[PDB]
């Protein structure tokens, strides 16, 4: 599913991400924009041979099992395919663990390089939320 910007903002808010670990909703929308272009089906191989999955590009080395990544810890206890559903519940529940690992949203390289230090509230401007 390719979400509209405000559609994804509303689903992330409903699932509890607004101000989760202190990160306002625009941070999560900005991250999803640059990670997946709002597309739940996005998959991308990483340099290390892991793969990133879903709207928030969650990786198979630590967080989900894809059957093809050495060292997989599957800390979210899910097949990586569950992260590609039109329903974002699994991605949100896992992202809540990722952002709790110690480095906050710096766990998402695209957030650090493209959202951090910017006007992230722009990503929810115009939304009826
Ligand atoms: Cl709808
Ligand atoms: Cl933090």
């Amino acid at each position: 599913k390719v979400f509209g910007r405000c559609e994804l903002a509303a689903a992330m808010k409903r699932h509890g991400l607004d101000n989760y670990r202190g990160y306002s909703l625009g941070n999560w929308v900005c991250a999803a924009k640059f990670e997946s272009n709002f597309n739940t089906q996005a998959t991308n191989r990483n340099t290390d041979g892991s793969t990133d999955y879903g709207i928030l590009q969650i990786n198979s080395r630590w967080w989900c099992n894809d059957g093809r990544t050495p060292g997989s810890r599957n800390l979210c206890n899910i097949p990586c395919s569950a992260l590609l559903s039109s329903d974002i519940t699994a991605s949100v529940n896992c992202a809540k663990k990722i952002v709790s690992d110690g480095n906050g949203m710096n766990a998402w390289v695209a957030w650090r390089n493209r959202c951090k230090g910017t006007d992230v509230q722009a990503w929810i401007r115009g939304c009826r939320l």
